[PDB]
């Protein structure tokens, strides 16, 4: 960071200041399962959101809370758990049973420490992908590997909402894509040094990682069901930006005067997918371009910094295009075709889990626009 | 010192140092129109002169300084074409012979195909006498839109403020190195030096009253500075004929595109681009309208540790007082700016503010 100010933007190494783990990548490694005893009143509500919502007792338990100070959350891992705890509670409070009865005012005893801890971590006071995906997980047995069977989420909204399935499959894909992040400094160093064979090997390794990530994504069908995702999980993931149910935003009582509008949790907030579009020169950032640029403001600041540092580095696409090297172009296209495959598989999933259940009781245009931009980035056709 | 890759000058800072006054003879057809925009617009001959142009290739613009002059030339012509005499008759289609090389040269420089602060302020200037100093008397702009539009006054005062603020940019590496090295006295000296520079920049800003007038700014210059993003006059954007199929929407020139003012908010931890407000979104978007090296510098400043969090964590009154000197100087600049926008915009309209008051409020709320 100091050396980039003096010698210029050059990603010869991935700095610890970017908060990318060698193993989990953009995910929070080994998230905290428990908070200090001082916050047991928050932890009780968050760990019992399904029963509290169903019994109609949730809003009362939130309203009858004492305002706890965020000063007892010393380290980042505990501040991130608190963010996930308060975030999950806020969604449950605002949406309730999830059938029309909204709450446009968040109680001061929860809204004050929430916006305080949110300001500390530079994140909006709404549940984000970094909370319910990147920090909402644990290993059942630490010695066993990071697989679905050896993992669990920390919080759910309703019984049978498929929260574990949806969040853990997204996380397992994040970790699969993370192995290609280690290859990024190799790409920039080989471009600077003009090591063509090294760059080719690096581009093929990134493609190999994104191909393995598509295989991981097939597990969605075994852990999520269309009725539960559309009818239940979708509601608790909804935000208050451009929403007819909370047209002016949410009142963060004791923190802001007027209601504030924030976008709901979105996989458009995933730092790993945005960093491959940046790396490969896919100019993703129209409505889709604006949405993805905005979703960076919903990512952890170290990850938001990593994305802009990747944009400050030379273009891998322009470099490949300028070399008149078929093997290098074929390797670059392997990376692009792996992203097109992921986006195309994703559209198939959104048809099964959103488009079809909706017919049996937009965002399709966003995903088709993203995929179209990825496919139009190929040099030789796919 | 800050890397040469950031394109910050020791003297002018974010401004383009010694901008090129003339383009190669191959582009004399562009230069004739641009240098005669006041007469060509008034006579109604400008749109015809643009439509009767041959499509020139951008390949004869070899170095950056000439590519930036071409961007200023094509940009000024584009505003004059779209807005014409500036009284309702808009042009929703930009001719292929100008729109094609404009979007081509814009793609090269990573800038949108619309006139930006980097064109009409940072690269739209010359020294009357090179040996004399960089003062109003010894300076002039390269292009104007209409006679009596106060283009020289508005653009040169903005530029003179940019250069006044530039002297505090040299102090930035000193701040970060002293935080890393834990040199408290060095950090205090550096914070006071930055405050000194932002105090001197407020003095420079007073010249606006001597070189701009409310009637000419509101009635004339404002029109040519207007863009096509959220504009009821070009609701769908502009057609860049021979480059894009559908009309594209781009924001007009804005001092929100100044890299020097954004870098002091980043340095001092004023979260201007946070909260999800209209002001936070606008300032984040305006980074896409800055030269990429300057956009990279802003990002590099964000990647560095927080000076505000560091000062807050030390329980050091002298250090907090020095940090607050920097913040109070930015509040003073923003408050003086609001006074100017009342005289030059709010009052002439009776015969924007919410954005500037939201920015200033965020700066004041940052005091310790
Ligand atoms: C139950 C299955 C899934 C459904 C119904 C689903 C739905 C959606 C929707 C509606 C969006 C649009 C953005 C928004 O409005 O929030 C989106 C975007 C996205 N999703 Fe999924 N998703 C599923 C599984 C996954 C998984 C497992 C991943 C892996 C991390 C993933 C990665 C992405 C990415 C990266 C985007 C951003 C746009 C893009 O870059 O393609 N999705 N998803
Ligand atoms: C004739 C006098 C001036 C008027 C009427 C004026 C007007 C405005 C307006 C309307 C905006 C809002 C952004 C937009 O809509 O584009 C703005 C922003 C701004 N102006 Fe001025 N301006 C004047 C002089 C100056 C000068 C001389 C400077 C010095 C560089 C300056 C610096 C700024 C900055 C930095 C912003 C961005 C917001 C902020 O950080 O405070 N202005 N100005
Ligand atoms: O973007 C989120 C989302 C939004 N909808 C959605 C469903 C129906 C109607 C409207 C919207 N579904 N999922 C999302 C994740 C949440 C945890 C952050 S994880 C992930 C992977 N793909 C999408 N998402
Ligand atoms: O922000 C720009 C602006 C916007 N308006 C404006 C006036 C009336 C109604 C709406 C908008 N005036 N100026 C601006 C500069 C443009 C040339 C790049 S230079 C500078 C210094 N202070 C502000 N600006």
């Amino acid at each position: 960071a100091l050396e980039v100010l003096f010698q210029g933007p050059h990603m010869w190494t991935i700095s610890k200041e970017y908060h990318i783990d060698e193993e989990v990548g953009f995910a929070l490694p080994n998230p905290q399962e428990n908070l200090p005893d001082f916050y047991n009143d928050w932890m009780f509500i968050a760990k019992h959101l399904p029963d509290l919502i169903e019994s109609g007792q949730l809003r009362e338990r939130v309203e009858k809370l004492n305002m706890l100070s965020i000063d007892h959350l010393t380290d980042h891992k505990s501040q991130r758990l608190a963010r996930l705890v308060l975030g999950c509670i806020t969604m449950a409070y605002v949406w309730g049973k999830g059938h029309g009865d909204v709450r446009k005012v968040l109680p001061r005893n929860i809204a004050v420490p929430y916006c305080q801890l949110s300001k500390k971590l530079e994140l909006p006071p709404i549940l984000v992908y970094a909370d319910c995906v990147l920090a909402n997980w644990k290993k059942k047995d630490p010695n066993k590997p990071l697989t679905y069977e050896n993992m669990d989420v920390l919080f759910s909204f309703r019984d049978g909402d498929c929260s574990k399935g949806f969040f853990l499959v997204s996380l397992l894909v994040e970790i699969a894509a993370a192995s290609a992040i280690k290859v990024i400094p190799t790409v920039f160093k080989a471009m600077q040094m003009q090591e063509r064979d090294t760059l080719l090997k690096a581009l093929l390794e990134i493609a190999s990682c994104l191909e393995k990530a598509l295989q991981v994504f097939h597990q969605i069908h075994d852990h999520v069901n269309p009725k539960a995702f559309f009818s239940v999980l979708r509601i608790y993931l909804s935000g208050w930006k451009g929403n007819p149910q909370l047209s002016d935003g949410l009142v963060y009582e004791g923190f802001w005067e007027d209601p504030k509008e924030f976008a709901g949790g979105s996989a458009g907030q995933s730092s790993v997918f945005q960093c491959f579009d940046v790396l490969l020169g896919i100019q993703q950032t129209g409505h889709a371009a604006q949405f993805l640029q905005d979703m960076r403001r919903y990512m952890p600041p170290a990850h938001r910094n990593f994305l802009c540092s990747l944009e400050s580095n030379p273009s891998v696409r322009e470099f490949v295009l300028s070399k008149g090297d078929a093997g290098l172009r074929e390797a670059y296209d392997a990376c692009v075709k792996a992203l097109v495959s992921l986006r195309s598989y994703h559209l198939q999933i959104v048809t099964k889990y959103i488009l079809i259940p909706a017919s049996q009781q937009d965002l399709m245009n966003f995903l088709k626009t993203v995929r179209s931009t990825t496919e139009k980035s190929l040099l030789k056709e796919g």
